[PDB]
């Protein structure tokens, strides 16, 4: 029911269990392995120290055995996330990803992951 995280950065995190599709819809851990690299040079900027764990929960869910579908963060994290990192992609011609729409998670804990 609940395989182990092969994804190298959210490997020492609260949790280390997870289980595809995610909450982008891929089926693949590779694919989502793929899918982080793009975030790097953000994470190594440190606009915001949740938004590793952010992204994690986001590509490669929580999964519980007592749950059946894969947990993602709380709509509040990903709030603060975006107030903190949007910018740094408006100033580099981006935006924040449609992918991360924090509308498609729920409030706040419908079950989520609020932090570390
Ligand atoms: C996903 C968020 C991206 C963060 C914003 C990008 C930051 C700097 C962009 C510089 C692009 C130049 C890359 C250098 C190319 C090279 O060294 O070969
Ligand atoms: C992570 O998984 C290991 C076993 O793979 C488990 O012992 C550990 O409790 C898990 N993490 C946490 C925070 O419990
Ligand atoms: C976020 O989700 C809402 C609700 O589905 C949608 O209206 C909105 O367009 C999404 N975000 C963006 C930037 O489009």
């Amino acid at each position: 029911r609940c395989d182990p995280i092969r994804i190298s950065m959210c490997q020492n995190l609260g949790y280390n269990v997870t289980k595809m599709p995610n909450l982008v819809g891929h089926e693949l851990q590779t694919d989502a392995e793929l899918q982080l690299t793009t975030f790097t040079p953000l994470i190594q900027y440190g606009c915001s120290s949740q938004l590793q764990f952010f992204l994690c929960s986001v590509y490669v869910p929580m999964c519980t055995e007592k749950i059946n579908i894969p947990i993602g963060p709380c709509g509040g994290m990903c709030l603060s996330v975006k107030r903190r990192c949007e910018p740094v992609l408006k100033e580099f011609g981006f935006a924040w990803p449609e992918s991360l729409n924090c509308s498609k998670f729920p409030p706040q804990n419908h079950m989520c992951m609020e932090g570390p």
